[PDB]
């Protein structure tokens, strides 16, 4: 099947948007739009658990019990695990905002997912990362607004930092089309 894609170079970095299944990406890191409980759900988190195999859930729950001391992973924060059966080396787990639960903070919190994940890529001297459309499925964040926040945040980070390749993997042509129109718009302002 055809997979729409476009790329833009930002200094020595490359930002790519693509249609695809994030579990098939061979980037160093893939990002899971995780649940706060770090339990496996449906959606992209469910896909990632199914593709990674049963060691993922076990790893995440060990991390919940130890470094998080039974607390939920806070919105906009990150943890990192191995990739297990995924073709990536690592999975960065992040929790996006649930749409309009916290209206005053949710733009910042969504941005935090991207910023915190990208800083962690830098810290570990990894050079490629794939993001899904965080919060625009069951979490209900309007795709038109989320895409703006995701892209602005990524573009800003890549303007100030050497990372390598950042991919956003969209699961539908509609989401890709929105991302494409937003990315083209933001490129024009640079
Ligand atoms: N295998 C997959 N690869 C990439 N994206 C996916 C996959 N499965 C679902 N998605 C997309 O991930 C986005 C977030 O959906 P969801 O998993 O419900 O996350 P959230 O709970 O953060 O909204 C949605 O656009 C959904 O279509």
């Amino acid at each position: 099947s055809h997979m729409a894609s476009m790329k833009h170079n930002i200094n020595d970095n490359t930002l790519e948007i693509v249609v695809g299944d994030i579990t098939k990406e061979t980037t160093n890191v893939i990002v899971n739009a995780a649940n706060g409980s770090l339990l496996g759900g449906g959606g992209v988190d469910g896909a990632i658990h199914h593709a990674a195999g049963p060691e993922l859930l076990k790893a995440c729950q060990e991390m919940r019990n130890n470094e998080l001391n039974g607390e939920e992973l806070p919105t906009g924060e990150v943890i990192i695990t191995s990739g297990f059966q995924l073709p990536s080396r690592f999975i960065i787990h992040t929790v996006g905002p649930i749409w309009n639960q916290t209206p005053d903070l949710q733009e910042e919190l969504l941005a935090n997912c991207y910023r915190n994940a990208l800083e962690l890529v830098k810290v570990k001297k990894l050079s490629s990362i794939s993001f899904p459309s965080i919060s625009t499925g069951v979490y209900g964040y309007p795709i038109h607004e989320a895409a703006a926040i995701a892209l602005q945040t990524i573009i800003q980070f890549l303007q100030e930092n050497d990372v390598g390749l950042v991919k956003v993997v969209l699961f539908s042509e509609r989401d890709y089309s929105i991302y494409q129109e937003k990315l083209k718009y933001l490129i024009e302002k640079i």
